[PDB]
RNA sequence: UUAAGUUAGAAAGGGCGCACGGUGGAUGCCUUGGCACUAGGAGCCGAUGAAGGACGGGACGAACACCGAUAUGCUUCGGG
C-alpha cells in the first residue's frame, strides 16, 4: 500500500494489517526453507510494507503529543 | 722388406667467442596515493546516553561498504 492509502486507514485498522502482514511473512520464509517460494522480492516488498505502516502510527503518536 | 728420423690427428671432459632460451624483477613510460601551502568556512560532542566498538540485517557463501528487529532501508519536502 501507498503511504496516501495507510494514512486514511484507522489506527486500530493498520495494527490489523501490520499483524496479517507479518503472518504473510512467516509463512514467506517457511516456504524458502523448503523449497517451494518463486518470487522471493515478495519477502523483501512485505517487510518494507510493515515498516510503512509502523512508520504512519510513530507520526500520529509524536503528532498527538 | 729392414733401419734411422720427422711430423699429423685425437676430446672423457674443459676454455674463449657467437647464436638461442630460461630464471629474476632493475630500467623506461603511467597513476588510483601522498607532501607543502594559499583563500574562505567551522572551531566542539555528551544522561533526550557521546567518542569508539560488539553482534546482526541481502534469494543464494566469506569480506568491505551501508543500515539497526521499521535492519542492503521508512516518511515528507525539493531536484532529476
Amino acid at each position: 500500500m501507498k503511504a496516501n492509502e495507510i494514512r486514511d486507514l484507522t489506527t486500530a485498522e493498520i495494527e490489523q494489517k501490520v499483524k496479517s502482514l507479518k503472518e504473510e511473512l512467516f509463512n514467506l520464509r517457511f516456504q524458502l526453507a523448503t523449497g517451494q517460494l518463486e518470487n522471493t522480492a515478495r519477502i523483501r516488498e512485505v517487510r518494507k510494507a510493515i515498516a510503512r505502516m509502523k512508520t504512519v502510527i510513530r507520526e500520529r503518536e509524536i503528532a498527538a503529543n
